[PDB]
């Protein structure tokens, strides 16, 4: 059902991270570069179910803005999940290393792509639960692909998911709003140094993240509506994609900027 790759076609080269019960590698597939997640000897029944379940769901997704599965090794050990390789890595680190290097139109384009991937997931009845810039990969065309590397992300999570574990595509919309703020700030840490409890207290008291610098008014308005306490009031991903698409296609719309609240005053004559 899911494309099975023979192990002789896979060459693991470099460790790039860790999995639930295995490592993640960069490698080559027979040669196309790939990323490879392994499940190592001793894995439990639950871990096998979760691993092959992940491969199965990934193999069903076919969208420009969702990481693409090349295939799986399930008939030999170690088992492996093999995806396309994204040369620019994770979005959060990418933007922190490229501060100021992109145009507003490029940044908004990345958000449209993320939103289109999320619309697809939500429509497929897949709730992500961990949407954050650390879980988005960037290719050499600046295309953002929603992914999930595994883990608690209080600062990205909607109030109802924190409070009573209600994870839905509307809590993913909240998280998307946070991602919008991450992108427009080049990977600033949401809420800066506030502790997790201080973040939750602030949200419940009605505070929201302030405008990024150089942020189109329309983009700030959209992120703010993703952060409505009442789940039913938030936009759906279809609404988000539509808005972002219309802003990009009429790019003068992005020239009107929201006011940035200075945290520091410098007086010169
Ligand atoms: C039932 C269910 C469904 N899912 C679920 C799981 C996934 N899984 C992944 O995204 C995934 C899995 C394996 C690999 C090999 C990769 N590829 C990469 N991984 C890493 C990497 C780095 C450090 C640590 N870990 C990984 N770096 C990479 C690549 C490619 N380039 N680079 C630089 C991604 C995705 C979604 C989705 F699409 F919905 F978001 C859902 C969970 N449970």
């Amino acid at each position: 059902f899911t494309t099975e790759i023979h192990p002789s076609c896979v060459t693991r080269q470099k460790v790039i991270g860790a999995g639930e019960f295995g490592e993640v590698y960069k490698g080559m597939l027979k040669e196309v570069p790939v990323a490879i997640k392994t499940l190592k000897a001793g894995y439990t029944e639950k871990q096998r179910v979760d691993f092959l379940g992940e491969a199965g769901i990934m193999g069903q997704f076919s969208h420009h803005n969702i990481i693409r599965l090349e295939g799986v090794i399930s008939k030999y050990k170690p088992m492996m999940i093999i995806t396309e390789y994204m040369e620019n890595g994770a979005l959060d680190k990418f933007l922190r290393e490229k501060d100021g290097e992109f145009s507003v139109l490029q940044l908004v384009g990345m958000l449209r792509g993320i939103a289109a991937g999320m619309k697809y997931l939500a429509n497929m009845n897949y709730v992500h639960r961990d949407l954050a810039a650390r879980n988005i990969l960037v290719n050499s065309n600046l295309v953002c692909k929603v992914s999930d590397f595994g883990l608690i992300p209080i600062r990205w999570t909607a109030p109802e998911a924190i409070s009573y574990r209600k994870f839905t595509s509307a809590s993913d919309v909240w998280s998307f709003g946070i991602v919008m703020w991450e992108v427009m700030t080049y990977g600033e840490r949401p809420y800066w140094e506030l502790s997790n409890h201080e973040v939750m207290k602030a949200i419940n008291d009605g505070f929201r993240l302030p405008t990024p610098m150089d942020c189109p008014s329309a983009i700030y308005q959209l992120m703010m509506q993703c952060w409505q306490q009442e789940r039913a009031r938030r936009p759906k991903f279809a609404d988000i994609v539509s808005i972002l698409d219309k802003l990009i296609r009429a790019p003068d719309s992005l020239k009107t900027l929201a006011d940035f609240d200075p945290r520091v005053s410098i007086r010169l004559p």
